[PDB]
């Protein structure tokens, strides 16, 4: 028997920004201390892991906009 | 017997911003202290993990807008 | 018997902002202390985990708008 | 007229201690925050001053005894 | 007329200690934050001053005993 | 007119200690942050001053005893 699919999403959408002067931003961390103890680690399949981080980030994009899409079609 | 699907979402949407001067931003952490103890870690399949973080972020996008879409069709 | 589906949502919506000068923002954390003790950690299937974090965030988007969309169609 | 003074205190005193194992001491301060505002500071003659301190002390003497004496004679 | 002074304090005193094992001492400060503002400072004669300190001390003497004496004679 | 002074303080005193094993001492500070503002400083004569310290000290003497004597004679 006939099976028909039509998949045809239409997207004219926009993510957009205007900004004046972007600046005069100060990030000044006063150190820190970290300890971790373990005997065994055992990581299998898809794993994201951070152990003992002390991480400083300054992130100042003039836009910084995101558009994210998943399109999935599954047939069985 | 005939099966017909049509999938055709229409999207003219907008995510938008206007801003003046963006600035005079100060991020100033006074340190800190962290400890973790374990005997074993045992991570299988999809895992996201942070152990013992001390992390500072300054994030100042001129837009920073987000649009996130899942389009899914599953057929059995 | 014939089975027909049509999926056709229409979206002309807008998420929008206007702002003057965005600024004079101060974030000044006075340190802190964290400890965790464990014998075993044992993480299977989809897991998100933070253990012993001491994390400081300053987040100042000029727009910061979010639009999140699920379109899901399932057939058996 | 003849003036005679004699000053002759005798001191055989003892300040004394005995102790077993001195230990298993933990001092773990959880940070803190301090602010001071002033227009003028104006210090004359003998002054001791602390402004805006955030100071942590661990003090574990095996003895820690103190003996303090003023001997004064004043004549006119 | 004759003035006679004799000053002859006698001191056989003892400040003393015994201790077992001194140890297993942990000092772990979780950071902190300090601010001070002033326009003018104006310090004359004998002055001791700390402004804006953030100071950590661990002090573990095996004795740590103190004996302090002033002997003063003043004649006019 | 005769003035006679005799000053002859006798001191057989002792400051003393005994201790077992001295050790297993941990000092681990998690950073910190300091700010000071001033326009003018005008320090004259015997000023001691610390501005903006962030000082860590570990001090573990096997004795650490102190004996302090001022002997003073003033004649006018």
């Amino acid at each position: 028997g006939s099976v028909q699919i039509v998949y045809k999403p239409v997207d004219l959408s926009k993510v957009t920004s205007k900004c004046g002067s972007l600046g005069n931003i100060h990030h000044k961390p006063g150190g820190g201390q970290v300890e971790v103890k373990s005997e065994k680690l055992d990581f299998k399949d898809r794993v994201q892991s951070k152990i003992g981080s002390l991480d400083n980030i300054t992130h100042v994009p003039g836009g910084g906009n995101k558009k994210i899409e998943t399109h999935k079609l599954t047939f069985r």
